[PDB]
């Protein structure tokens, strides 16, 4: 029933990098998703108290959302792009474990996984 604290967006002793792929990720890919008409249920952490889904965090052991992700981008939290790219995979994957296919929240996810996959087919180069 209670919510856990949100995944860390800061960490002083994690190694950090502003790689150019990575700033594509925040500047194009995240904001390409961030403003899609279905981004809202994902712009922050799932709230099992307001939604009254107590079972959520018993099922979902590694929450991700775009809220923490955008922060992590703005926090140079990442070492490269694979890291951030798999913070998206878990965001979706959680939605496909917790819910069952056909659910409206599954729809929107799938919609966003595909645009996300569209915007991360082409990524800029290195310096
Ligand atoms: C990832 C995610 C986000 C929400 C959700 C979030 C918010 C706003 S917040 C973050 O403040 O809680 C409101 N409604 C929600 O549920 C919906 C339920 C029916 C829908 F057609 C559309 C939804 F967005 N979820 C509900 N169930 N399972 C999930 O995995 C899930």
């Amino acid at each position: 029933s209670m919510n856990p604290p949100p995944p860390e967006t800061s960490n002083p002793n994690k190694p950090k990098r502003q790689t150019n792929q990575l700033q594509y990720l925040l500047r194009v890919v995240l904001k390409t998703l961030w403003k899609h008409q279905f981004a809202w249920p994902f712009q922050q952490p799932v709230d099992a108290v307001k939604l009254n889904l107590p079972d959520y965090y018993k099922i979902i052991k590694t929450p991700m959302d775009m809220g923490t992700i955008k922060k992590r981008l703005e926090n140079n939290y990442y070492w490269n792009a694979q890291e951030c790219i798999q913070d998206f995979n878990t965001m979706f994957t959680n939605c496909y474990i917790y819910n069952k296919p056909g659910d409206d929240i599954v729809l929107m996810a799938e919609a966003l996984e595909k645009l996300f996959l569209q915007k991360i087919n082409e990524l800029p180069t290195e310096e």
